[PDB]
């Protein structure tokens, strides 16, 4: 009955797998849509799901409608998007990057990052032959692109996680779980338990989310989706937990200081 948007990547199937397949309660029915992030990201500025996967980064444009889970989300330590070339390059000044949506927290890190490059918005799976057949002279990318990038030839020019947790001392919070308000706050409060259940199910039964992983990312090796699921999901996939709440409020706080996102006095989670 409700529909729950989210992507068709082995980290997001892997942690509804369970509440999709009625393996967890659920407070009520759900209908899964799954869509790029980016195309998630769009349709929260409209207030189109009652429940969705999003960019943190986009979250803080719409917190007036949309709260989030303490759970179900993608934050960490070694889960930055790696911004890749060819080949060493001395800075990103002027040269054209290849990123996967203007809304993503990763777009946003690479603004706190870099200030004189050229964005190309393009979907993620596009990225990585752009920057090997010269279209572009660098690439953002996510998801499994972390793992894939070197069978192009390319290297790393930096690991934005790793670039926040030295200029933060924080983990980064990529993705969350938002739930739009009118939904009522017990209502709510029942999602997020569910959500928390589906991702314990997961972790403690992984091989029984893999067919459905498989479906959704059938390009994929099973090596690649094992990997995908090891890096990104993780303590704070269960909960954000008072670290996590640090992260987010810092993120929100560098969107502030730069006019990306309006202030709020409503909590950051429910
Ligand atoms: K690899």
């Amino acid at each position: 009955a409700l529909r729950l948007g989210f992507s068709p990547c082995p980290n997001d199937t892997f942690i509804f797998y369970a509440l999709v397949h009625g393996r967890v309660e659920s407070p009520v029915p759900l209908e899964p849509v799954l869509e790029d992030v980016e195309t998630l990201n769009r349709w929260a500025l409209e207030g189109r799901l009652p429940l969705t996967k999003l960019s943190y980064a986009a979250y803080a444009q719409v917190r007036d409608r949309y709260v989030a889970l303490r759970s179900g989300g993608a934050l960490g330590r070694g889960v930055g998007p790696l911004v890749v070339a060819r080949g060493p390059l001395q800075a990103l000044e002027g040269l054209r990057v290849a990123v996967p949506g203007r809304h993503t927290t990763a777009y946003f890190l690479l603004s706190l990052y870099a200030q004189g490059f050229v964005p190309v918005e393009v979907r993620y799976d596009r990225i990585l032959p752009m920057v090997a057949q010269g279209e572009v002279e660098a690439g953002l990318i996510i998801h499994e692109s972390r793992f894939t990038y070197p069978r192009y030839g390319l290297v790393q020019v930096v690991d934005l996680g790793a670039w926040w947790e030295e200029r933060t001392g924080l983990p980064l919070p990529l993705g969350a779980i938002l739930a739009r308000r009118d939904l009522g706050e017990g209502l709510i409060r029942a999602l997020d338990e569910a959500v928390r259940r589906s991702v314990a199910y997961a972790l403690a039964h992984p091989e029984e989310a893999l067919d459905y992983m498989r479906a959704h990312a059938q390009e994929l090796s099973d090596e690649v989706i094992w990997a995908h699921v090891h890096t990104y999901v993780n303590a704070f996939s269960l909960d954000v937990g008072e670290e996590g709440e640090r992260a987010v409020a810092r993120l929100f706080a560098e969107a502030e200081a730069r006019g990306l996102a309006a202030p709020s006095p409503r909590p950051l989670f429910v």
